[PDB]
């Protein structure tokens, strides 16, 4: 019932939002939205990709200026009470689409006389002569998501149909600003490339409904465990202070990092998530501890400085971590104050039984994946059989839950420390970092202990547990593809798939180009699982897919990983002299309620569809042969879907 001249009637794309699309030639035209006899118009000028205020129609209608030809989207939002609206433009051996309805042969898929729903539109059609006719809705990108109209709700969770949301908690939602500066951490007052922005568990807990609406059923959070308190030089040029905002620079595995919140905050995160049918994954590290920082050296009384006497307080200050680089220095310059050769000083850190590192009197790193010091990080001796006792510097850390345990090796402590979280909070699985730099046996020990820990909790908490499924574990082995490697026989249920990113890239301008990849994956993954992604914190943000990134990821066989902000085209941020930093940019919440709202809606719909159909993640694929457009069927057990893509609208 929303309309404007020379554009189709608006359809609802999300509650309270209505949109319309058309290919429009260059030129100028008036702009009024009508809803019956209500007439509205832009009151504050006309720009693209901005929330336009609107007034009741008076005088001459505002003149909208069409600079470039293309498919435009008009949106109107009634959620605020008064109508706002928005305009946006979507700037070959590829199937073309005239824009008009499609007639699909469904004779081998859906029963004669039955009802078939296109989930995206909600339109339902009765199979007659083995055929249905349907118009792809606005925002579909020409998709039909065909299911039996009987389909009503989400299907039972399966890890092979999982929609995993991977979030860097610090960069998501700041629920409580009070804990932003734990252990004397500061903002840099520059571009905050490597600082703690202040995102926390409380904040994340506040967005569980939003995640639930996307059809997310697994939440992978950055490690919430206590990190190094200080910072190191950021990037190749030391143009920013690098803090452990990502969770990969752990110091105490036994405690939560104060930036993240309290024990109660975690309990609420996990319990609320479970209530919504969302599983929880901790990012975990056993390869390395965090770098030595001034904050930690001072606090826990380890390491060695070249500065002696009055020179120490006058250069580094009362709190050494408050040091900032002066003229002619970088954030790497502080290293010149540190004496990394002093044996006694640096033994007071982790200690010779715990880590490998080219410092002091430590065991030197090896020249292979397993024993090397990855980017100069202290390499934990997971393969050691030596009884170690606690790390030396823990003697000056009275707030630790870590107790010395008779007979324990460094590995035994680590697996105990991680499993305790599983035991206490009912963490459903892990994502394992740096998988190829730790021996397979260690991962097996982690899995065994974690499996036991989860089973113990579910038995203790029968009210809370969703099912009796076993602990799950995925891993990052660098460059891993769609292959059932030996990781699968040392405790990994799935490995992260590095190859999907490039395949999706080749289908960014033409969705149908993914067909061969999807066929191969659907077949290969009949006997195992992988976790595929478009975007990651150590590759890039995938933004070349126009509006089609949702379907490219979410219709993939196997488990899939949404990197926070994929749904809202979160932009690459300031990155300085480390090319990876921009991928950890702040979540663009302002865009989520504004210019990215229809994108978010698009992801919600395609994700909700996947959640209803295990055949997407698990089923065997048959690619349809048609004269127009592209289409396939997938089938797993009683579940069956048909996906049709009309093709390019221009
Ligand atoms: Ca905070
Ligand atoms: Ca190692
Ligand atoms: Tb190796």
């Amino acid at each position: 019932a929303w309309t404007t001249t020379d554009f189709p009637a608006f359809t609802e794309e999300g509650t309270g939002r209505f949109i319309s699309q058309k290919v429009v030639e260059k030129g100028t035209r008036p702009l009024q939205l009508n809803f019956d006899q209500q007439c509205w118009q832009p009151s504050g000028g006309i720009k693209l990709n901005q929330m336009l205020s609107m007034e009741p129609c008076r005088g001459t209608p505002p003149q909208w200026r069409i600079f470039r030809q293309g498919l435009y989207t008009l949106e109107v939002d009634t959620r605020s009470g008064t109508p706002t609206m928005m305009i946006s433009l979507e700037e070959r051996q590829c199937p073309k689409w005239d824009g008009k309805p499609l007639t699909i042969d469904v004779s081998k898929t859906f029963a004669e006389g039955s009802k078939v729903r296109d989930f995206y539109s909600g339109n339902v059609a009765t199979v007659s002569g083995g055929k249905i006719t349907l118009q792809p809705a606005f925002g579909s990108n020409g998709l039909l998501l065909l299911e039996r109209a009987e389909t009503a709700a989400p299907a039972p969770f399966d890890w092979h149909n999982a929609t995993v949301y991977f979030v860097l908690t610090d960069r998501f939602v700041n629920g409580n600003p009070a804990n932003d500066n734990s252990y004397g951490r500061h903002k840099d007052g520059m571009q905050e490339i490597g600082t703690f922005h202040g995102g926390d568990l409380q904040g994340l807990t506040s967005k569980l409904d939003y995640l639930q609406q996307m059809g997310v059923n697994a939440l992978w959070i950055s490690s919430p465990l206590e990190q190094i308190h200080g910072w190191v030089g950021g990037g190749t040029k030391g143009d920013f202070p690098h803090y452990a905002y990502h969770g990969y620079y752990t110091q105490d595995w036994s405690k939560l990092d104060a930036n993240m919140g309290t024990e109660a905050d975690l309990r609420r995160l996990v319990d609320e998530a479970h209530k919504r049918g969302i599983r929880i994954l901790f990012d975990v590290v056993m390869n390395h501890a965090g770098y030595a920082t001034l904050a930690d050296m001072q606090e826990f009384q380890f390491g060695s400085l070249y500065l002696q006497g009055d020179e120490l307080k006058k250069t580094l200050g009362e709190r050494w971590t408050d040091w900032k680089p002066g003229a002619g220095q970088t954030w790497h310059s502080f290293n010149d104050y540190i004496n990394f050769s002093d044996k006694a000083g640096w033994e007071k850190w982790w200690g010779k039984k715990w880590i490998r590192i080219d410092i002091g009197d430590y065991d030197n790193p090896g020249y292979d994946d397993l024993t090397m010091s990855l980017a100069f990080l202290p390499d934990l001796k997971t393969e050691s059989k030596e009884i170690s006792g606690l790390p030396n510097f823990y003697s000056h850390k009275p707030d630790t839950a870590a107790k010395a345990i008779p007979g324990y090796t460094p590995r035994d402590y680590l697996t105990h420390w991680l499993s305790q979280w599983v035991r206490d909070y009912g963490i459903d699985g892990f994502r394992v970092d740096t998988a190829k730099h730790v021996e397979m046996d260690a991962w097996q020990q982690l899995k065994t202990q974690a499996t036991a820990a989860l089973a113990e909790w579910k038995k203790a908490n029968p009210d809370k547990a969703l099912d009796a499924a076993p602990f799950w574990m995925t891993g990052e082995a660098w460059g891993h593809g769609v292959m059932q490697s030996d990781y699968y026989r040392h405790g990994f249920d799935a490995m992260i798939n590095f190859d999907y990113q490039d395949q999706a890239a080749k289908a960014a301008t033409c969705m149908a180009n993914i067909d061969l990849t999807w066929q191969q994956m659907a077949d290969k993954l009949q006997s195992f699982n992988v976790l595929s992604y478009l975007s990651s914190h150590d590759t890039r943000l995938f933004r070349e897919g126009g509006a089609t990134a949702a379907e490219l990821l979410l219709l993939a066989p196997g488990a899939v990983q949404i990197f926070y902000g994929d749904e809202s085209s979160r932009p690459f941020g300031p990155t300085g002299s480390d090319p990876l930093q921009g991928t950890r940019s702040e979540m663009n919440w302002q865009d989520v309620n504004g210019k990215a709202a229809r994108s978010v809606t698009h992801w919600q719909k395609i994700g909700q569809f996947r959640a209803r159909h295990p055949a997407i993640g698990m089923g065997k694929q048959t690619t349809l042969s048609m004269s127009r457009g592209y289409g396939f069927v997938r089938e797993s057990g009683e579940d069956k879907v048909m996906v049709i893509w009309a093709g390019q609208q221009q």
